[PDB]
DNA sequence: ATGTGACTTATAGTCCGTGTGATTATAGTCAACAT
DNA sequence: ATGTTGACTATAATCACACGGACTATAAGTCACAT
């Protein structure tokens, strides 16, 4: 569907596997649901700014540093 | 509000500036509507994800150089 | 299959929404998963004796009372 | 331990004495193992459901007069 | 008769995830009138 | 030109649940040897 979004979905997957965490932790540390965690890496679905920041600080990451994954998700082949 | 969402509006409303868009012709160039796109940068609205990437679309700016330039507003 | 799970089953699904309880909560005060939980009261599966009392705790209803009301529904019609 | 699963197996105890039988009869009656019996007694198993519904069969008891006797037993 | 121990093998119970209908909050989109 | 106020309607986001596969702990079932 979206090309960010899948970057976006890939970039939250990537870092919540390298911090050791699983889905539903997450879901909580981001106060979100636990199947919205599944819904966003599992297909890809779009979110919002104030979603995604929510995952961010779940993620223990911070804005500029997502982006900066982000970016290099984005470039590659 | 938002942090982030603040910074993303004031770079939406920035990168406009700097191409020296108006609001009106940034909603012609990304098919939304007008009223929507002064929503953002009075920071009023929460975009998706799709919809910010509609409207890089219509500022003619990559995925890339907006992150670029998001980052280094978010820093003061 | 058994004729005494689907009761046992029936009997800690009834209870755990009289007690306006989710799977969620009641996985959670029985700290077993909610998988679990689930999987019994769908497919009646066959738990033991120390899982059935932790779901007792986690019901907050006692080993008396549970059983009382597992007769009452074995006796019905 | 648990207390329940102390209790059940007193009461499997105690109905296999009021009927009369041995050991190897319930086990042989509920076609199961008499060492899985002997175990179950001295209270070193932890049942499922269906092994109770076993040995209920084979000391020849209802559910319902089961637990209408494990409850009594339960309240000292 | 019953009670051990110790030793496989079935399965109970765990852990992490997928996929889904139904409801609620809210973004997406577009009016009217402002300046 | 941009701002603001209601609106309607799509959909983001929530909530309670089912379902699967893979792995770990342990109950199920059977030996040998006590007594
Ligand atoms: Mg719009
Ligand atoms: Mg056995």
């Amino acid at each position: 569907e979206s090309f960010l979004l899948s970057k976006v979905s890939f970039v939250i997957k990537k870092i919540r596997l390298e911090k050791g965490m699983t889905q539903e932790d997450l879901a909580y540390k981001s106060n979100l649901d636990r199947t919205y965690i599944s819904g966003i890496e599992r297909n890809s679905r779009n979110l919002t700014i104030k979603s995604l920041e929510l995952i961010m600080k779940g993620l223990e990451v911070s804005d500029v540093v997502f982006f900066e994954m982000l970016i290099k998700e984005i470039l590659k082949h």
